[PDB]
Protein backbone atom coordinates (compact mmCIF):
# COMPACT_ATOMS: atom_id res chain seq x y z
CA UNK A 1 0.00 0.00 0.00
CA UNK A 2 1.29 3.76 -0.91
CA UNK A 3 1.90 5.07 2.28
CA UNK A 4 3.71 8.88 3.22
CA UNK A 5 4.39 8.61 7.22
CA UNK A 6 5.82 11.75 9.32
CA UNK A 7 5.55 12.40 13.34
CA UNK A 8 4.03 15.91 14.66
CA UNK A 9 5.67 16.96 17.65
CA UNK A 10 4.96 20.82 18.74
CA UNK A 11 6.59 22.66 21.92
CA UNK A 12 10.05 20.97 22.15
CA UNK A 13 12.58 23.53 22.65
CA UNK A 14 14.66 22.84 25.23
CA UNK A 15 15.77 25.75 27.64
CA UNK A 16 18.03 28.48 27.71
CA UNK A 17 19.82 27.35 30.65
CA UNK A 18 22.50 24.97 30.52
CA UNK A 19 22.37 21.89 29.15
CA UNK A 20 19.46 23.26 26.93
CA UNK A 21 17.33 20.28 26.92
CA UNK A 22 14.94 18.78 29.62
CA UNK A 23 14.45 15.13 30.15
CA UNK A 24 11.17 15.74 28.56
CA UNK A 25 13.18 16.78 25.16
CA UNK A 26 15.18 13.45 25.31
CA UNK A 27 12.67 11.18 26.04
CA UNK A 28 10.96 12.74 22.68
CA UNK A 29 14.14 12.69 20.84
CA UNK A 30 14.61 9.41 21.35
CA UNK A 31 11.17 7.80 21.64
CA UNK A 32 10.82 9.38 17.87
CA UNK A 33 14.07 7.75 16.55
CA UNK A 34 12.61 4.38 17.29
CA UNK A 35 9.48 4.90 15.66
CA UNK A 36 11.21 5.97 12.43
CA UNK A 37 13.98 3.14 13.20
CA UNK A 38 11.03 0.78 13.23
CA UNK A 39 8.17 2.11 11.17
CA UNK A 40 9.79 5.24 8.94
CA UNK A 41 8.94 8.40 8.54
CA UNK A 42 9.53 10.45 5.33
CA UNK A 43 9.54 13.89 7.31
CA UNK A 44 9.45 15.65 10.83
CA UNK A 45 6.74 18.68 11.52
CA UNK A 46 7.45 21.01 14.18
CA UNK A 47 4.54 22.49 15.51
CA UNK A 48 6.42 25.56 16.90
CA UNK A 49 8.09 26.85 20.10
CA UNK A 50 11.01 25.59 18.76
CA UNK A 51 13.71 27.64 21.03
CA UNK A 52 12.37 28.43 25.00
CA UNK A 53 12.10 31.11 26.00
CA UNK A 54 12.66 33.58 23.46
CA UNK A 55 13.95 32.06 20.67
CA UNK A 56 17.28 32.09 18.45
CA UNK A 57 18.86 35.66 18.34
CA UNK A 58 20.62 35.25 14.72
CA UNK A 59 20.91 32.44 12.45
CA UNK A 60 24.69 31.59 14.34
CA UNK A 61 22.71 31.23 17.70
CA UNK A 62 24.23 28.09 19.40
CA UNK A 63 21.18 26.80 20.55
CA UNK A 64 20.21 25.45 17.07
CA UNK A 65 23.08 22.88 17.83
CA UNK A 66 22.63 22.73 21.70
CA UNK A 67 18.75 22.38 21.62
CA UNK A 68 18.77 20.91 17.71
CA UNK A 69 20.85 19.33 15.77
CA UNK A 70 22.70 17.62 19.24
CA UNK A 71 19.39 16.44 20.75
CA UNK A 72 17.75 14.61 17.41
CA UNK A 73 20.91 13.13 16.77
CA UNK A 74 20.32 9.52 17.02
CA UNK A 75 21.20 7.21 13.50
CA UNK A 76 17.66 6.95 12.49
CA UNK A 77 17.20 10.02 12.64
CA UNK A 78 20.42 11.61 10.75
CA UNK A 79 18.70 12.99 7.18
CA UNK A 80 15.24 12.77 8.05
CA UNK A 81 13.78 16.50 6.66
CA UNK A 82 11.96 18.58 9.08
CA UNK A 83 9.06 21.01 7.90
CA UNK A 84 8.80 23.93 10.88
CA UNK A 85 6.87 26.36 11.95
CA UNK A 86 7.32 29.44 14.73
CA UNK A 87 5.80 29.78 17.83
CA UNK A 88 4.86 32.21 20.55
CA UNK A 89 8.32 32.06 22.31
CA UNK A 90 10.11 32.01 18.36
CA UNK A 91 9.12 35.41 17.97
CA UNK A 92 10.24 36.86 21.47
CA UNK A 93 13.30 36.48 19.30
CA UNK A 94 14.48 36.57 15.58
CA UNK A 95 11.97 34.26 13.43
CA UNK A 96 14.18 35.38 10.55
CA UNK A 97 17.01 33.40 12.01
CA UNK A 98 15.18 30.26 12.31
CA UNK A 99 14.42 31.02 8.34
CA UNK A 100 17.88 31.88 7.48
CA UNK A 101 18.65 28.55 9.29
CA UNK A 102 17.29 26.42 6.59
CA UNK A 103 20.46 27.37 4.38
CA UNK A 104 23.15 26.17 6.91
CA UNK A 105 21.53 22.58 7.82
CA UNK A 106 20.26 20.38 5.04
CA UNK A 107 17.23 18.59 7.11
CA UNK A 108 15.94 22.33 8.60
CA UNK A 109 12.85 23.45 5.93
CA UNK A 110 11.45 26.72 6.98
CA UNK A 111 11.90 29.25 3.93
CA UNK A 112 8.95 31.78 5.15
CA UNK A 113 6.52 31.97 8.30
CA UNK A 114 3.79 30.48 5.90
CA UNK A 115 4.32 28.44 3.11
CA UNK A 116 2.47 25.14 1.21
CA UNK A 117 3.96 22.08 1.08
CA UNK A 118 2.89 19.14 -1.78
CA UNK A 119 3.55 15.78 -1.66
CA UNK A 120 2.50 12.71 -3.84
CA UNK A 121 1.96 9.16 -2.26
CA UNK A 122 5.09 7.53 -3.93
CA UNK A 123 3.79 4.82 -6.45
CA UNK A 124 0.53 6.73 -6.87
CA UNK A 125 -1.73 9.22 -8.14
CA UNK A 126 -2.99 10.72 -4.15
CA UNK A 127 -2.17 13.84 -2.98
CA UNK A 128 -1.18 15.78 -0.36
CA UNK A 129 -0.92 19.52 1.06
CA UNK A 130 -0.24 21.08 4.04
CA UNK A 131 -0.34 24.51 5.06
CA UNK A 132 1.91 25.44 7.26
CA UNK A 133 0.83 28.89 8.86
CA UNK A 134 2.31 31.49 11.28
CA UNK A 135 -0.09 31.83 13.75
CA UNK A 136 1.24 34.84 15.60
CA UNK A 137 1.62 36.65 12.88
CA UNK A 138 -1.88 36.29 12.15
CA UNK A 139 -3.22 36.57 16.09
CA UNK A 140 -0.29 38.04 17.90
CA UNK A 141 1.71 37.06 20.50
CA UNK A 142 0.23 35.03 23.26
CA UNK A 143 3.52 36.50 25.61
CA UNK A 144 3.01 40.05 24.93
CA UNK A 145 -0.44 39.84 27.01
CA UNK A 146 -0.97 39.48 30.79
CA UNK A 147 -3.74 37.14 29.48
CA UNK A 148 -1.13 34.93 28.05
CA UNK A 149 -3.85 34.99 24.58
CA UNK A 150 -3.10 36.33 21.25
CA UNK A 151 -5.75 39.45 21.94
CA UNK A 152 -4.11 41.05 18.79
CA UNK A 153 -1.95 40.59 15.97
CA UNK A 154 1.13 42.90 16.40
CA UNK A 155 0.76 43.96 12.25
CA UNK A 156 -2.24 44.80 10.87
CA UNK A 157 -0.60 43.89 7.22
CA UNK A 158 1.14 40.78 8.15
CA UNK A 159 -2.35 39.41 8.93
CA UNK A 160 -4.37 40.44 6.94
CA UNK A 161 -1.63 39.41 4.16
CA UNK A 162 -1.71 35.94 5.43
CA UNK A 163 -5.51 35.18 6.10
CA UNK A 164 -5.94 36.53 2.61
CA UNK A 165 -3.15 33.97 1.87
CA UNK A 166 -4.61 31.20 3.48
CA UNK A 167 -8.47 32.18 1.78
CA UNK A 168 -6.79 31.56 -1.40
CA UNK A 169 -4.71 28.60 -1.26
CA UNK A 170 -7.68 26.66 0.72
CA UNK A 171 -10.25 27.28 -2.31
CA UNK A 172 -7.75 26.48 -4.86
CA UNK A 173 -6.51 23.41 -3.32
CA UNK A 174 -7.47 19.94 -5.45
CA UNK A 175 -5.26 17.54 -3.25
CA UNK A 176 -6.95 14.71 -1.91
CA UNK A 177 -5.68 14.83 1.66
CA UNK A 178 -5.81 18.71 2.85
CA UNK A 179 -3.86 19.78 6.18
CA UNK A 180 -3.36 23.07 7.89
CA UNK A 181 -1.20 23.54 10.68
CA UNK A 182 -0.16 25.75 13.15
CA UNK A 183 1.03 26.73 16.57
CA UNK A 184 -1.94 27.96 18.39
CA UNK A 185 -5.29 25.62 18.70
CA UNK A 186 -8.37 26.05 17.02
CA UNK A 187 -10.04 23.63 20.15
CA UNK A 188 -8.27 22.43 23.11
CA UNK A 189 -9.29 21.92 26.33
CA UNK A 190 -6.18 22.63 27.98
CA UNK A 191 -4.26 25.70 30.34
CA UNK A 192 -4.69 28.16 27.00
CA UNK A 193 -7.31 26.37 25.56
CA UNK A 194 -9.22 27.40 22.04
CA UNK A 195 -7.52 30.40 20.19
CA UNK A 196 -10.63 32.79 19.15
CA UNK A 197 -8.81 34.47 16.46
CA UNK A 198 -8.25 30.99 14.84
CA UNK A 199 -11.78 29.95 15.65
CA UNK A 200 -13.19 33.20 14.08
CA UNK A 201 -11.25 33.70 11.05
CA UNK A 202 -9.59 30.32 10.28
CA UNK A 203 -12.04 27.66 10.91
CA UNK A 204 -14.69 28.86 9.04
CA UNK A 205 -12.24 27.90 5.95
CA UNK A 206 -11.42 24.98 7.03
CA UNK A 207 -15.23 23.85 6.99
CA UNK A 208 -15.78 25.29 3.78
CA UNK A 209 -12.98 24.26 1.68
CA UNK A 210 -13.16 20.04 3.36
CA UNK A 211 -9.77 20.66 5.28
CA UNK A 212 -8.76 17.22 6.56
CA UNK A 213 -7.08 18.29 9.79
CA UNK A 214 -5.89 21.03 11.49
CA UNK A 215 -2.51 20.15 13.36
CA UNK A 216 -1.18 22.78 16.24
CA UNK A 217 0.79 22.57 19.54
CA UNK A 218 0.98 25.66 22.49
CA UNK A 219 -0.66 23.75 24.94
CA UNK A 220 1.61 21.54 26.49
CA UNK A 221 -0.49 17.33 26.17
CA UNK A 222 -2.03 15.61 23.66
CA UNK A 223 -5.55 15.78 22.35
CA UNK A 224 -7.72 14.80 19.51
CA UNK A 225 -10.90 16.46 19.07
CA UNK A 226 -13.28 16.21 15.89
CA UNK A 227 -16.45 18.65 15.41
CA UNK A 228 -19.85 16.82 14.30
CA UNK A 229 -18.32 17.05 10.27
CA UNK A 230 -15.57 15.68 10.63
CA UNK A 231 -13.43 18.01 10.60
CA UNK A 232 -10.00 16.60 12.78
CA UNK A 233 -7.78 18.47 15.19
CA UNK A 234 -4.58 16.77 16.24
CA UNK A 235 -3.23 18.63 19.25
CA UNK A 236 0.54 17.51 19.69
CA UNK A 237 2.33 20.21 21.80
CA UNK A 238 4.27 17.48 24.18
CA UNK A 239 7.66 17.36 23.34
CA UNK A 240 9.16 19.60 26.35
CA UNK A 241 6.13 19.60 29.13
CA UNK A 242 3.30 18.11 30.20
CA UNK A 243 0.40 20.21 31.55
CA UNK A 244 -2.09 18.13 32.85
CA UNK A 245 -4.57 21.47 33.15
CA UNK A 246 -8.34 20.78 31.80
CA UNK A 247 -8.82 24.32 32.62
CA UNK A 248 -10.74 24.97 29.66
CA UNK A 249 -13.12 21.87 29.10
CA UNK A 250 -15.95 23.79 29.14
CA UNK A 251 -15.12 25.82 26.58
CA UNK A 252 -14.80 23.32 23.62
CA UNK A 253 -18.35 22.53 22.11
CA UNK A 254 -19.55 19.37 24.12
CA UNK A 255 -18.50 16.23 22.66
CA UNK A 256 -15.38 17.45 20.56
CA UNK A 257 -12.93 16.08 22.84
CA UNK A 258 -12.22 12.34 21.63
CA UNK A 259 -9.10 12.07 23.38
CA UNK A 260 -7.05 13.44 25.92
CA UNK A 261 -3.64 12.71 27.46
CA UNK A 262 -1.92 14.96 30.12
CA UNK A 263 -0.76 13.10 32.92
CA UNK A 264 1.80 15.35 34.69
CA UNK A 265 4.64 12.60 35.42
CA UNK A 266 4.63 11.71 31.71
CA UNK A 267 7.46 12.32 29.65
CA UNK A 268 5.30 13.72 27.08
CA UNK A 269 4.55 12.17 23.27
CA UNK A 270 3.97 13.07 19.73
CA UNK A 271 1.82 12.35 17.18
CA UNK A 272 2.66 9.78 13.59
CA UNK A 273 0.47 10.11 11.02
CA UNK A 274 0.29 7.53 8.09
CA UNK A 275 -1.53 8.66 4.84
CA UNK A 276 -2.50 5.97 1.95
CA UNK A 277 -4.89 6.20 -0.62
CA UNK A 278 -7.33 4.41 1.81
CA UNK A 279 -6.84 7.04 4.63
CA UNK A 280 -5.23 9.00 6.78
CA UNK A 281 -4.55 7.63 10.03
CA UNK A 282 -2.66 9.38 13.53
CA UNK A 283 -1.54 7.42 16.13
CA UNK A 284 -0.15 9.47 19.54
CA UNK A 285 2.17 7.95 21.30
CA UNK A 286 4.09 8.89 24.55
CA UNK A 287 7.71 9.36 25.04
CA UNK A 288 7.66 6.23 27.40
CA UNK A 289 6.64 4.05 23.80
CA UNK A 290 3.08 3.59 24.53
CA UNK A 291 0.53 3.70 21.87
CA UNK A 292 -2.08 5.75 23.27
CA UNK A 293 -4.47 6.24 20.96
CA UNK A 294 -5.29 5.60 17.27
CA UNK A 295 -8.03 6.92 14.51
CA UNK A 296 -8.65 7.28 11.23
CA UNK A 297 -9.74 10.51 8.99
CA UNK A 298 -11.25 10.11 5.21
CA UNK A 299 -10.26 11.53 1.87
CA UNK A 300 -11.32 14.39 0.53
CA UNK A 301 -14.05 13.36 -1.99
C1 LIG B 1 17.83 38.09 12.83
O1 LIG B 1 18.63 37.07 12.28
C2 LIG B 1 19.11 37.39 10.97
C3 LIG B 1 19.83 36.16 10.47
O2 LIG B 1 20.98 35.87 11.25
C4 LIG B 1 19.99 38.64 11.03
O3 LIG B 1 20.38 38.98 9.71
C5 LIG B 1 19.24 39.79 11.67
O4 LIG B 1 20.12 40.90 11.88
C6 LIG B 1 18.67 39.36 13.01
N1 LIG B 1 17.87 40.43 13.58
C7 LIG B 1 18.12 41.00 14.76
C8 LIG B 1 17.19 42.11 15.16
O5 LIG B 1 19.06 40.65 15.47
FE1 LIG C 1 4.96 25.79 24.20
FE1 LIG D 1 3.24 28.32 22.72
NA1 LIG E 1 18.11 5.01 16.09
O1 LIG F 1 3.07 26.66 23.93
Amino acid sequence: TPILRFVAVGDWGGVPNAPFHTAREMANAKAIATTVKTLGADFILSLGDNFYFTGVHDAKDKRFQETFEDVFSDPSLRNVPWHVLAGNHDHLGNVSAQIAYSKISKRWNFPSPYYRLRFKIPRSNVSVAIFMLDTVTLCGNSDDFVSQQPERPRNLALARTQLAWIKKQLAAAKEDYVLVAGHYPVWSIAEHGPTHCLVKQLLPLLTTHKVTAYLCGHDHNLQYLQDENGLGFVLSGAGNFMDPSKKHLRKVPNGYLRFHFGAENSLGGFAYVEITPKEMSVTYIEASGKSLFKTKLPRRA
